């Protein structure tokens, strides 16, 4: 009868009253991050974001929690992307997401940018989402190989890419997941994550503790480069 708190298994959540149809509607609802520090708070819809700013959960008490509006103009709202739409604002970076992550220039050598840790964190730790547009996997078998360095498996009927112009970061740095290198002993892997602007996507993961500024990788889990450093590896 009072408030609810809905928890997603990637420990992201949704709290705030329902109405009397028991749905996360108002101009009070939030989505908290992983962090259960950094949320969006606002106007929501059967709980998906209209209109969500950015704020801290400040503490809670009996379930109730307490948010402070962080200062700033911009809003954030459920923007899934579609087949060829990435984003409605490919230059809006995600807060929770810009606090733990930046790319540079990639320690692996010829392997272009990378994306880098801003701070320690241990095991377990959400750090970066990938997301993209939403297509096929018919489509990405059946399509030149040479266009598939961005595109990672969502489920069993969606593949998310970030087609060559959204590489860039001048282009689009709404997300940053798929900035993460390859490595064959990786200190982060891909997860399923429910984003409440991006919607089902996956996210990068810490699999232990890692150092500020440290690089993120993964295994991409399979190009040239792939078996030349499988190879070496080996
Ligand atoms: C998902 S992107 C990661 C970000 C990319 N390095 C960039 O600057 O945009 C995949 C591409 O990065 C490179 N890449 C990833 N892991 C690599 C590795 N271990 N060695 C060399 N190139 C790598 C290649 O062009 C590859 O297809």
């Amino acid at each position: 009868h009072g408030v609810c708190w809905i928890y997603y298994p990637d420990g992201g959540s949704l709290v705030g009253e329902v109405n009397e149809d028991g749905e996360m509607t108002g101009e009070k609802i939030a989505y908290v991050y992983p962090d259960e520090r950094t949320a969006l708070y606002g106007k929501f819809i059967d709980g998906e974001m209209i209109e969500g700013k950015l704020a801290t959960l400040m503490s809670t008490e009996e379930g109730r929690p307490h948010f402070e509006l962080m200062p700033g103009n911009s809003v954030y709202h459920f923007d899934k992307s579609t087949s060829s739409c990435i984003s409605t604002n490919a230059l809006l970076p995600d807060p929770y997401e810009s606090e733990r992550v930046y790319v540079a220039e990639s320690l692996i050598s010829s392997a272009g940018e990378g994306l880098f840790s801003k701070v320690a964190v241990g095991p377990n730790t959400v750090m970066s989402f990938y997301n993209g547009v939403r297509i096929t996997h018919q489509e990405v078998d059946s399509r030149d190989w040479a266009l598939n360095g961005n595109t990672l498996s969502l489920d069993e009927e969606t593949v998310i890419d970030v087609p060559e112009p959204y590489n860039h970061v001048s282009k689009y740095c709404a997300s940053l997941g798929h900035k993460a290198n390859h490595s064959f002993t990786p200190n982060c892997i891909y997860d399923m994550f429910v984003h409440p602007r991006f919607g089902p996507i996956k996210c990068i993961r810490t699999l232990r503790a890692v150092e500020a500024d440290e690089e993120l990788t993964v295994a991409y889990g399979y190009p040239e480069w792939y078996q030349v450093e499988l190879k070496a590896f080996q």
